[PDB]
C-alpha cells in the first residue's frame, strides 16, 4: 500500500557529476567516458545581459577550464559545441561511467533528477516533463548541469536532461545531451512565457486506480464519459486527451472500474473536493504515471 513519488536509486550516475569551471563561473557537468558534457553557458562573459555564443566560443581558450571529479584534476584536450551543451574532451576516462544511452524526453515522461552543486549531488527526486516541456523542479544557483535520467529493467542508464533555465514563472527547463533545448526554448536570460501547463490526464487516471486500489472510493461518480467526450471537455478545462483505454485493462479488471467512469470523475473532481481527500491530496494529482502504479501495486 501507498503510492509515492519516488526516484530511482542514484548510483550509478552519482560518479558521473563533476565540477566545471570557466574562468570564474562554475557549474556541473557529467563524464562519461573521456567526454564531459556540460552546459555552454559556463563560457558566456555573463549570463545576465544576451550573449553571442558564436563570439564566446572562438574567443574561448582552453586554459580558462578547470575540469576536476571530487577535487582530483581533469585535463582538458578539447572541446565542441553542440546546440545548447559542450562536450569537453578531458585525458582521464571516467572507470565508473555506467551502461547508457541517450534519450530525448516526450511530454508527460517521468524521470529523475539529481541535483547537484559544483560536482557533487545533494538530492534525487522524481519528475515529469509537462505538456509545456517545463519541470517543477528545486534548482538554485549552481544547480546548472545537474542531470536527469532513467534506469532501464536490464540497468541502462538513459541520460536525457541537463540543467539550464529558470523561466521569470519559476518552472525550469533543460537541454537533452545532444544540446536540443526542451520546448525549443532559448538558452538566454530573456524573458521567455511557457504555454500554459496542460494536467496529465492519463496520470490522473493512474491516480484515481490507486486510490480505488488502496480503499478510497468515496469520490466515484456514477457516470460515465467516453474518450471523445473526455477529450473535448479537456480541451476547454486544462487537461491533455487521454490515451487507448486499454492501456489500463489490468487496473479495470483488478478495480471493476471502467476507464469512462474515471474520466467522468476526473470532470466532477475538477470542481473541487468539497474539503475532502484522496489519498490524502486535496485536489487531483498528476504527479504519477501508470506504469509507476502498477509497479508501486505489482511489480514484484
Ligand atoms: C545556471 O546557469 C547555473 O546554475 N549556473 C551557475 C551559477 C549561476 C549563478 C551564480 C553562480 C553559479 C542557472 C540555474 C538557475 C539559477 C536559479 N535557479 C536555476 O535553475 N541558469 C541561469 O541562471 C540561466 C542562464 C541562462 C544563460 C540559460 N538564466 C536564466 O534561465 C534566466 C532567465 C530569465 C532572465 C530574465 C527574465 C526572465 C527569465
Amino acid at each position: 500500500s501507498g503510492l509515492k513519488k519516488m526516484a530511482q536509486p542514484s548510483g550509478c550516475v552519482e560518479r558521473c557529476v563533476v565540477r566545471v569551471c570557466y574562468g570564474s563561473t562554475v557549474l556541473n557537468g557529467v563524464w562519461l567516458g573521456d567526454t564531459v558534457t556540460c552546459p555552454r553557458h559556463v563560457i558566456a562573459p555573463s549570463t545576465t545581459v544576451l550573449i553571442d555564443y558564436d563570439h564566446a566560443y572562438s574567443t574561448m581558450r582552453l586554459h580558462n577550464f578547470s575540469v576536476s571529479h571530487n577535487g582530483v584534476f581533469l585535463g582538458v584536450v578539447g572541446v565542441t559545441m553542440h546546440g545548447s551543451v559542450l562536450r569537453i574532451k578531458v585525458s582521464q576516462s571516467n572507470v565508473h561511467t555506467p551502461k547508457h544511452v541517450f534519450k530525448t524526453l516526450k511530454p508527460g515522461d517521468s524521470f529523475n533528477i539529481l541535483a547537484c552543486y559544483e560536482g557533487i549531488a545533494s538530492g534525487v527526486f522524481g519528475v515529469n516533463l509537462r505538456t509545456n516541456f517545463t519541470i517543477k523542479g528545486s534548482f538554485i544557483n549552481g544547480a546548472c548541469g545537474s542531470p536527469g535520467y532513467n534506469v532501464r529493467n536490464d540497468g541502462t542508464v538513459e541520460f536525457c536532461y541537463l540543467h539550464q533555465i529558470e523561466l521569470g514563472s519559476g518552472a525550469h527547463v533543460g537541454s537533452d545531451f545532444t544540446g536540443s533545448v526542451y520546448g525549443n526554448f532559448d538558452d538566454q536570460p530573456s524573458l521567455q512565457v511557457e504555454s500554459a501547463n496542460l494536467m496529465l490526464s492519463d496520470n490522473v487516471v493512474a491516480f484515481l486506480y490507486a486510490a480505488l486500489l488502496n480503499g478510497c472510493r468515496w469520490w466515484l461518480c456514477s457516470t460515465r464519459v467516453n474518450v471523445d467526450g473526455f477529450n473535448e471537455w479537456a480541451m476547454a478545462n486544462g487537461y491533455t486527451s487521454v490515451s487507448s483505454v486499454e492501456c489500463y485493462s489490468i487496473l479495470a479488471a483488478k478495480t471493476g472500474v471502467s476507464v469512462e467512469q474515471l474520466l467522468a470523475s476526473i470532470q466532477h473532481l475538477h470542481e473541487g473536493f468539497g474539503g475532502k481527500n484522496i489519498l490524502g491530496y486535496s485536489s487531483l494529482c498528476d504527479e504519477f504515471t501508470l506504469a509507476e502504479v502498477v509497479k508501486q501495486m505489482y511489480g514484484v
